[PDB]
């Protein structure tokens, strides 16, 4: 499925170059801005862990997932991901637990040492 596809092709974005954060392109965007640090930020997404049922969706709450970027307010693979993209453009990410919620996780919701899989649409994002 769309995991082990992005297990397969996906480009590492870490600086660490260590597989943590592995995305594809789905739908290429718009212009050539992506967000800055401190970037307010517009988008929708539908997550999972990676082997298992839950599931996550923007949809269902109506409305965009707002988040100021790189200001600790997601997790770091966010973060990571959602600067390398462009306004209009939609993403896969497949993240490792150090990039997510590590060997603590966030029971009960997160289990330790859990995957995540992520599917992103950039809608916007304005200027501090
Ligand atoms: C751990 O707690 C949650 C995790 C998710 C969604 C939650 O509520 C909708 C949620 O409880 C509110 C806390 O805020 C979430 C922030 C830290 O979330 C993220 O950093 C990431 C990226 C932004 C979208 C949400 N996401 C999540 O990890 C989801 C999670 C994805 C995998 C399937 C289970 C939910």
């Amino acid at each position: 499925g769309a995991p082990a596809t992005v297990t397969e092709q996906g480009e590492d974005i870490t600086s660490k170059k260590d597989r943590g954060v592995l995305k594809i392109v789905k739908r290429v965007g718009n212009g050539e801005e992506t967000p800055m640090i401190g970037d307010k930020v517009y988008v929708h997404y539908k997550g999972k862990l990676s082997n298992g049922k839950k599931f996550d969706s923007s949809h269902d709450r109506n409305e965009p997932f707002v988040f100021s970027l790189g200001k600790g307010q997601v997790i770091k693979a966010w973060d990571i991901g959602v600067a390398t993209m462009k306004k209009g453009e939609i993403a896969h990410l497949l993240i490792k637990p150090e990039y997510a919620y590590g060997s603590a996780g966030s029971l009960p919701k997160i289990p330790s040492n859990a995957t995540l899989f992520f599917e992103i649409e950039l809608l916007d994002f304005k200027g501090e």
